[PDB]
């Protein structure tokens, strides 16, 4: 599978985009207006410029990886692709209706796989005439570094779709693994109420911020700390993540801090508004 | 301070002899028989080897440190150490004993600190009539390399014995965080549980052994993952804070799952006994 068609084209799709491209795929990114479609190629464009100045590729690879990548808003150019990835926002009314039309114009070999952290895949693929070929492909960011593609078994997904997936992820240099679908998956159902955590901590008083973190960094050799991190994850989405963790399973495990909630509903939300846990400047 | 105080020729006690030792404090490590102490002299002494072989010292200073260190089995001996660092097993009735026996032999000026990841510092404190010199400084494996100590505030350990622990543990090159004493501490109480999560991916049959690991490594730059992470500090050390997290709290987020009380009673202990999430060797 060479041929592979991404749906949208913010963060995560910008990085997919790019992940496939820079090891030889032919990709395809699609968005819903035109102006998003080039941010996401100028997005892809910036990160490797990047990577020359780092001299970790040399300026021609990068003009050739761009060569590989073209931006559409038709969903019909999906039609002939091994392989779509949707990494477009986490919301299941409208990734059942993508799949439902993507379920229409794709051949029936094209295999079609989520990037959602939070949202069942068995419940996207029931809205397919496919659901032996809907699978979960989460990345994480950013994509085209972080080595890990989290595989997602839909209770339908067929053995075949995911030895499809697996050498297709090794073909791009990436390590999968195999999941049974479940809330969280692995890594976000560790790392996250990991985060929470911290945050009682610091809502008992048991210890400052600093503290905590550096405490993680150097007790455990953590490469940053769990609040920091909950800052550039963003702390809206650690707290989303909770509630889905908690939504799911009913377990009282996955309660999400007061302090938390608190923060989000400050617009403290981490990084991206320069105040989380730590203040941020520009 | 220039003369400590450590109970335990244990793996943690000499590393912590070996911690003060290598930067010039005078100690005396006491256990209950001979053989241990001399068990724990030859520990330090071949780890102050290994640094001798790749130029970290050379010989005049291992033996240099050697020269500040000596053995006993009598109590006694603490009469006149600034600093004790308790680190013998992890039992209450025992540290109870030690730290009343300690509160009678040292003069008043003496702190008498405890390395327990797991007990009360608190009760521990209120053995002796000197509450508010008794604190935990608790250290982590190897306790030579690792820059970390969490300094555990008892209820009525006074800023003065904290701001003197603080200092020492800088002045031989630790970095410490201040711990109001609650269960788990800080690392602990984030690190531990994270491996039970993992052990509850395994049970639900979400993932297998080695996909759970390379995606904690691989997906959230962790050094290692947790199941062999949990090897590693032993799974009879992981149940056990888990057991005491959850007896301490009532809380239910802490209750270990099954799978880990299973292997600790198949003496699956990790590493140390060839076998725990992994099969060892040599
Ligand atoms: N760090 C992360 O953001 C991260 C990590 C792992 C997984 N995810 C998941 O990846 C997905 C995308 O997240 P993102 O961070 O790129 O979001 P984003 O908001 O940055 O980008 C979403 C993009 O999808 C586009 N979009 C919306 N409706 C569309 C449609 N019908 N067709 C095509 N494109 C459409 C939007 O125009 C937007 O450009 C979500 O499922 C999210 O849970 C995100
Ligand atoms: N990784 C670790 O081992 C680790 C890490 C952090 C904290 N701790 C804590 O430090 C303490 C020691 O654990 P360890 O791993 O070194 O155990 P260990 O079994 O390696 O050594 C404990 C030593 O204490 C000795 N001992 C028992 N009663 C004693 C007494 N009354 N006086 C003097 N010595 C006595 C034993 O002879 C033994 O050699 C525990 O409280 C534990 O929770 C251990």
């Amino acid at each position: 599978m060479k041929k592979v068609f991404v749906l949208g084209a913010g963060t995560m799709g910008a990085g997919i985009v790019q992940a496939f491209a820079a090891k030889g795929c032919e990709v395809i990114v699609r968005d819903i207006k035109e102006e998003f479609v080039d941010r996401g190629i100028a997005t892809i464009t910036k990160s490797l410029s990047k990577l020359v100045a780092k001299e970790k590729i040399t300026e021609a690879d990068k003009e050739e990886i761009l060569s590989r990548i073209s931006g559409t808003t038709d969903m019909k150019l999906a039609a002939d692709c091994d392989l779509v990835v949707e990494a477009a926002i986490e919301n299941m009314k409208i990734k059942k209706e993508i799949f439902a039309e993507l379920d229409g114009i794709c051949k029936p070999e094209t295999i079609l796989a989520s990037n959602t952290s939070s949202l069942s895949i068995t419940e996207v693929a029931s809205a397919t005439k496919r659901a032996d070929k809907v699978i979960g492909m989460h990345f994480f960011n950013p994509a085209p570094v972080m080595k890990l593609v989290e595989v997602i078994r839909g209770a339908a997904t067929s053995q075949e779709t995911f030895d499809a997936v697996k050498e297709m992820s090794e073909s791009i240099g990436k390590t999968p693994v195999e999941v049974a679908e479940a809330p969280g998956f692995v890594v976000n159902r560790i790392l996250i109420p990991m985060i929470n955590e911290a945050t009682f901590i610091l809502q008992e008083g048991v210890a400052k911020e600093e503290d905590i973190d550096a405490a993680m960094k150097l007790g455990a050799n953590h490469p940053m700390g769990p609040l920091a991190l909950g800052d550039l994850i963003g702390l809206d989405v650690c707290l989303a993540i909770m509630d889905v963790l908690y939504n799911e399973t009913g377990d009282t495990k996955y309660r999400a801090s007061s302090l938390l909630r608190k923060y989000v509903r400050a617009g403290w939300l981490g990084r991206k508004t320069g105040k989380g846990f730590y203040d941020y400047s520009k």
